[PDB]
DNA sequence: TGCATCCGTGAGTCGAGGGTAATAAAAAAACATCATGGGTTGAGTGTGGTTATTGGGGCATAATCGATCTGTA
């Protein structure tokens, strides 16, 4: 599996899960704890926002 | 001070079906409202019409060859 934009939900207008219905891949908690522990702040950012 | 009592906590990506149901009353009048159909505005898109032409061919008016019988050592 593979996303690059497709649907996007509609409450919180966060990309959708699953393979079946082309859904964007969950970056949790735990990796958002490993990229502030990594120092990346811009990377985070992207992640959280664009 | 000891007793019961209440109040938060407790993972992680993932897949596939994914929706089911105990019951109930009719009249009447009254009103609201959309639905269609026919008629004015009006808003177009449609179609011919006069008048600006600029290359082209044309006839004038000139011009430079091509062919033979009279004058000079």
């Amino acid at each position: 599996h593979a996303r690059s934009t497709g649907s996007y939900s509609l409450v919180t207008q966060q990309p959708l899960g699953g393979k079946a219905q082309f859904g964007g891949q969950r970056f949790g908690e735990m990796e958002v704890w490993a990229l502030e522990a990594y120092g990346a702040a811009y990377t985070l950012q992207e992640m959280l926002t664009v």
